[PDB]
């Protein structure tokens, strides 16, 4: 009950501790996930505050003027928001092996590579609006012509991960909407794209990932809430 | 007449010189503009091929599969597309002060203001559209609502440039779509923002941004041609 949000009404809270980062999030959240997982990924000490997004506490937009999660708090009282931001910062700011590698252009590489997925989470969007079999139909053909953008990279990298045989940064930038394929029951759309489908199976062994993968029923909880903004759905399973 | 863009029929480019770098470009082209303002700013020797992007090169989707400038090309063959991604890519690969900050918080606010500003580049279409009085009214409010977002930040920096008193990498992100803003008359859209409208002052005297900067009746010439899907836009002048 410790993970429960904090809505209208709850206390703004106090400060970050010294050796502590927070981040503001919300469990179901595929935006703040990634940096959950960077979180874990680098072994880095952190408390989180789940944010109740349909009953906002006014304080939030203190802490990012967009009030969206996540958001990072240190305890300097510095405050960084958007996800790829967040995970950028925590792989610079923190020790540990990096996530992004050091040679610029192969770190543009998984700049371009974010790029190219960039449109799936807006799909993970159209799947809201999807109310029968003939939009399931067409939703389908969205995402496998963005999915055969992502397989061309493996094709020809010939690599276990997108930037390289270790998962590093855009592996876990990505990971988020895949996780959540099978509940939307858009598994089918990696049907043509082998290697992808592989990579998939790849990345619920990684350890990091493994600790952070929220089953099916659960994500499918909160969604029945989600979807008729429930102030509860945010907490769903507490 | 060395600056003519290369279109459809023209033959593919030769490999690029080692030394050098090699910009796809086009010379209206805001996005563009970023990345010749970093080239300029970090002085790199550099060439520059423009892309007819009304009557694309076949071979132009070999260097970048969304077709879009702008685009490097490195003496190994290295390709790096996106605007935002290739200036990054400029200030770690070259020598000479970054323009980025080293410290990650900071890099993280150059980053977060990028965000804010993120929604400026779909606005000037939103202009394209407007084709009334009512319609240009409605436009400036729209531009006004996101430059208050900008001042802000200059509002409690109190410093000369979006990432402190000396320019950097940020201003000349968002340079090029400020540079329009007379052409397209909503110049008086910073009215009610006086910080940024001192900026956009202190930006024309930067001498970077002097050295690229285009005339308004040139800006004019292609935008009309342009707007018609006209062949001979990018070539204004020429
Ligand atoms: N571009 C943001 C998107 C974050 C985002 O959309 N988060 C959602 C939850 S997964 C949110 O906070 N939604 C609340 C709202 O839209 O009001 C990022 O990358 O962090
Ligand atoms: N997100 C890209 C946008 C680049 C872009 O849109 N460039 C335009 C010209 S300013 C282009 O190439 N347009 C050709 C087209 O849309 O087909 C970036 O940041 O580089």
């Amino acid at each position: 009950e410790s993970a429960r949000s904090l809505g209208k009404g709850s206390a703004p809270p106090g400060p970050v501790p010294e050796g502590s980062i927070r981040i503001y999030s919300m469990r179901f959240c595929p935006f703040a996930e990634r940096t959950r997982l960077v979180l874990k990924a680098k072994g880095i000490r952190h408390e989180v505050i789940n944010i109740n997004l349909k009953n906002k506490p006014e304080w939030f937009f203190k802490k990012n003027p967009f009030g969206l999660v996540p958001v990072l708090e240190n305890s300097q009282g510095q405050l960084i928001y958007e996800s790829a931001i967040t995970c950028e910062y925590l792989d610079e700011a923190y020790p540990g092996k990096k996530l992004l590698p050091d040679d610029p252009y192969e770190k543009a590489c998984q700049k371009m590579i974010l790029e190219l997925f960039s449109k799936v989470p807006s799909l993970v969007g159209s799947f809201i609006r999807s109310q029968n079999k003939e939009d399931y139909a067409g939703l389908k053909e969205e995402f496998r012509k963005e999915f055969t953008k992502l397989e061309e990279v493996l094709t020809n990298k010939k690599t276990t991960f997108f930037g390289g045989n270790s998962i590093s940064m855009i592996d876990y930038l990505i990971w988020p909407w895949f996780e959540r394929l099978e509940a939307m029951k858009l598994n089918e759309c990696v049907d043509h794209t082998p290697k992808l489908k592989l990579w998939m199976a790849a990345m619920k062994e990684d350890p990091t990932v493994s600790a952070l993968l929220t089953s099916e029923k659960d994500w499918q909880g909160f969604l029945e809430l989600y979807l008729q903004n429930s102030p509860e759905a945010c907490d769903y399973g507490l």
